[PDB]
């Protein structure tokens, strides 16, 4: 599923990401924009053989099991394919665990490079939330 901007914002808000650990809704929508272009089916292979999955490009090295990342962890305890669903529940739940591990949203390189320190509220602007 390719979400609309406000559609995703509302779905995220409903799943409790607004101000989750100090990160306002605009941060998560910006992050999802540049990681996956709002596409839940987005996948990307890393040079180390791991793969990033879904709307927030969660990495198989640490967070999910895809059965082809030797010596990796499954810290969110899910198959990586679960992160590709049109229902974003598993991605959101796993994201909550990632953002709490000490490094905040700096875990997402696109957020750090493209969202951090920008006017992130522009991403939820005009949306009925
Ligand atoms: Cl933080
Ligand atoms: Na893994």
């Amino acid at each position: 599923k390719v979400f609309g901007r406000c559609e995703l914002a509302a779905a995220m808000k409903r799943h409790g990401l607004d101000n989750y650990r100090g990160y306002s809704l605009g941060n998560w929508v910006c992050a999802a924009k540049f990681e996956s272009n709002f596409n839940t089916q987005a996948t990307n292979r890393n040079t180390d053989g791991s793969t990033d999955y879904g709307i927030l490009q969660i990495n198989s090295r640490w967070w999910c099991n895809d059965g082809r990342t030797p010596g990796s962890r499954n810290l969110c305890n899910i198959p990586c394919s679960a992160l590709l669903s049109s229902d974003i529940t598993a991605s959101v739940n796993c994201a909550k665990k990632i953002v709490s591990d000490g490094n905040g949203m700096n875990a997402w390189v696109a957020w750090r490079n493209r969202c951090k320190g920008t006017d992130v509220q522009a991403w939820i602007r005009g949306c009925r939330l």
